[PDB]
C-alpha cells in the first residue's frame, strides 16, 4: 500500500515547446503534479527539439579514464569496485560494447533482461566510459543545456569561482550493457538531470525520499562493516541492491527504462539505482531549487575521506534562521511531500 501508492510512483511529463523554454519552471511545475515524491521523473521534450545535429562526429573523443566494473556478492547484496583502464577513443569503446563478449543478450521484453542482469552483473566486466568531462550540446541550444542550467546551485560560482567537477559542470557516460550505477543520493541530496543523447536503453530504480531511511536501514543491517566506518556509506556509490531484497525488506520502490531523448529528473534525497542496455551515451549535472537548501542544511555526508559550504545559501534565501542555524539550533524537520514554494503558481 505504501508499496503500491501512486503519489510517490515515477511520473513521465510530455511539455510543449512553449512550457520546456523555460526550464526551473517546469521543475516547479512538475513538482505541483507530485514528481518530487517518486524521487525521480521522467521528461519527454517536444519532439522538433534537437540538442544536436548528428552523434556521428565524435569517434575520436577521448574517454579519459574508462573503468571497469567488478562486482561482487551473492543473495542480492553486492559491492562494484571500479577499476581504471587506459585511455581508449569512443570508437573502440563501441567495438568492445558491440562485441560478442559484451553486447546485449536476446531478450523479448525488458523483465527477461532484468533477470540476465541480476543474475549476471558478478561476471564478465564491463567497461564504462563514466564521467567524462564535456558535454554533447550544441553551443546554441538554449532549452534545458545541461552546461548551463542558471538555477541556484550557481550561487558559488557568482560569489567564489568555484566550480566542482561533475556537480556544476556537465559528464558524459558511454554505456555497454550491463554498466551500473549504485545505489545513491546525490551530492548534498542535490536534484540531478540526466539526458540519454543516443543508443540503447537506460534502467533506472529509485526509492520514495519519504522512505528513504529504510533503505539505509537495509544497507546497515547488511553492510555493518561499512557503516561502522563511515555512517554515510552509500555515498561511496559502491552499493548494489537488487529488487528483490528491496521488495522482501519492506523498500518501496519502482521502476522505469529511459529510452534515447528523453530527460530523468533525480529529486533531493532520492535513492536511485541502474543499469544500461547497451551501447549509449548520457549527459549530467546536478541543480538547485529553493526547496534544496533545507536538504543541503541537513545532508548526512561522508565521515571518512564533495562537500558544498551552505553559509551562502542560508544567507541569502534563509536570512532571519542564519544566526539560529550557525547556533546549531535549526531543527527544522523535512516534509518530503511538499512541492519547492516555485510551483505555487500552479495552483
Ligand atoms: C565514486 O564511485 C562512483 C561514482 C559515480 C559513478 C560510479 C562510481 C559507477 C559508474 C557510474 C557513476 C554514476 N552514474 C550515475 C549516477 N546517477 C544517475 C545515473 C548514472 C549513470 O551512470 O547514468
Ligand atoms: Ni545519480
Ligand atoms: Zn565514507
Amino acid at each position: 500500500s505504501e508499496t503500491l501508492n501512486p503519489s510517490a510512483r515515477i511520473m513521465t511529463f510530455y511539455p510543449t515547446m512553449e512550457e520546456f523554454r523555460n526550464f526551473s519552471r517546469y521543475i516547479a511545475y512538475i513538482e505541483s503534479q507530485g514528481a518530487h515524491r517518486a524521487g525521480l521523473a521522467k521528461v519527454v521534450p517536444p519532439k522538433e527539439w534537437k540538442p544536436r545535429a548528428s552523434y556521428d562526429d565524435i569517434d575520436d573523443l577521448v574517454i579519459p579514464a574508462p573503468i571497469q566494473q567488478l562486482v561482487t556478492g551473492q543473495s542480492g547484496l553486492f559491492t562494484q569496485y571500479n577499476i581504471q583502464k587506459k585511455a581508449m577513443t569512443v570508437r573502440e569503446f563501441r567495438k568492445i560494447a558491440n562485441s560478442d563478449k559484451y553486447c546485449t543478450p536476446r531478450y523479448s521484453e525488458f523483465e527477461e533482461l532484468e533477470r540476465k542482469y541480476w543474475k549476471n552483473l558478478t561476471f564478465n566486466p564491463p567497461i564504462y566510459g563514466a564521467d567524462v568531462n564535456g558535454t554533447l550540446y550544441e553551443k546554441h541550444v538554449d532549452e534545458w543545456n545541461i552546461g548551463r542550467l542558471r538555477t541556484i546551485l550557481d550561487l558559488v560560482e557568482k560569489e567564489s569561482g568555484i566550480t566542482i567537477e561533475g556537480v556544476n559542470t556537465p559528464y558524459l557516460y558511454f554505456g555497454m550493457w550491463k554498466t551500473s550505477f549504485a545505489w545513491h543520493t546525490e551530492d548534498m541530496d542535490l536534484y540531478s538531470i540526466n539526458y540519454l543523447h543516443f543508443g540503447e536503453p537506460k534502467s533506472w530504480y529509485s526509492v520514495p525520499p519519504e522512505h528513504g531511511k529504510r533503505l539505509e536501514r537495509l544497507a546497515k543491517g547488511f553492510f555493518p562493516g561499512s557503516a561502522q566506518s563511515c555512517e554515510a556509506f552509500l555515498r561511496h556509490k559502491m552499493t548494489l541492491i537488487s529488487p528483490l531484497m528491496l521488495k522482501k525488506y519492506g523498500i518501496p520502490f519502482d521502476k522505469v527504462t529511459q529510452e534515447a531523448g528523453e530527460f530523468m529528473i533525480t529529486f533531493p534525497y532520492g535513492y536511485h539505482a541502474g543499469f544500461n542496455h547497451g551501447f549509449n551515451c548520457a549527459e549530467s549535472t546536478n541543480f538547485a531549487t529553493r526547496r534544496w537548501i533545507e536538504y543541503g542544511k541537513q545532508a548526512v555526508l561522508c565521515s571518512c575521506r564533495v562537500k558544498i559550504s551552505m553559509d551562502v545559501f542560508v544567507r541569502k534565501f534563509q536570512p532571519e534562521r542564519y544566526k539560529l542555524w550557525k547556533a546549531g539550533k535549526d531543527n527544522t524537520v523535512i516534509d518530503h511531500t511538499l512541492p519547492t514554494p516555485e510551483a505555487a503558481e500552479f495552483l
